[PDB]
RNA sequence: CUCGGGGGGGCCGGGCCACCCCUCCCACGGCGCGACCGCUGGGGCGGACUGUCCAGUGCGCCCCGGGCGGGUCGCGCCGUC
């Protein structure tokens, strides 16, 4: 009788985010940075 | 002027360049300023993340500032057998 595909009507939303971005080339790089003074700084303490 | 023959100056108008002053546009080069494009420390808000010391890193919007680079445009001055 009707095989008409109505199509749900679309409604706008609030910009959501639902996973992470990539990390920059700063925020990876000052990561390693802050990993390297760490382990120093452990080593310090230790001894 | 020289022995009819021979040698010269010419005839009067216009514009132009030299001389002395200003003056329009264009081209090229330089200097300075300005506008916009435009390369690239600080502050505020929001948010995401990282570090085996509380510290640190991007991103979105806004507000400034410096170093000083080029381009487009517009001026002002200088130079050009």
């Amino acid at each position: 009788e009707n095989p008409v595909y109505e199509k749900k009507p679309k409604r706008e939303v609030k910009k959501k985010r639902w996973n992470r971005p990539k990390m920059s080339l700063a925020q990876k790089k000052d990561r390693v940075a802050q990993k390297k003074a760490s382990f120093l700084r452990a080593q310090e303490r230790a001894a």
